[PDB]
């Protein structure tokens, strides 16, 4: 499933906010994290990432590719490549809780300015 912004902006409406991080901050660190796709599946070098969020294997999620995992979100890793992004969601706040926004590089390169363009009015 690939949303668009005011799709997502409205699944998240209840997250503005959580950890001191705005939600059109939120929206534009997923725009270029995943371009808002559920599916998306990124291999990095003996790890993968994975969703809409690119939750790790390395550490938040099981996955057999690393056995040694400490799965922080105790879960295993295809149930961030499904249609409900409820447990996604569930995740992303406890790697906002432990590690915060930095988990996503994209929030410091591109999203800290011209913020207006991830505004949603009605979809
Ligand atoms: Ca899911
Ligand atoms: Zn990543």
């Amino acid at each position: 499933k690939q949303f668009t912004k005011c799709e997502l902006s409205q699944l998240l409406k209840d997250i503005d906010g959580y950890g001191g991080i705005a939600l059109p901050e939120l929206i534009c660190t997923m725009f270029h994290t995943s371009g808002y796709d559920t599916q998306a599946i990124v291999e990095n070098n003996e790890s993968t990432e994975y969703g809409l969020f690119q939750i790790s294997n390395k550490l938040w999620c099981k996955s057999s590719q690393v056995p040694q995992s400490r799965n922080i979100c105790d879960i295993s890793c295809d149930k961030f490549l499904d249609d409900d992004i409820t447990d996604d969601i569930m995740c992303a706040k406890k790697i906002l809780d432990i590690k915060g926004i930095d988990y996503w590089l994209a929030h410091k390169a591109l999203c800290t300015e011209k913020l207006e363009q991830w505004l949603c009015e009605k979809l």
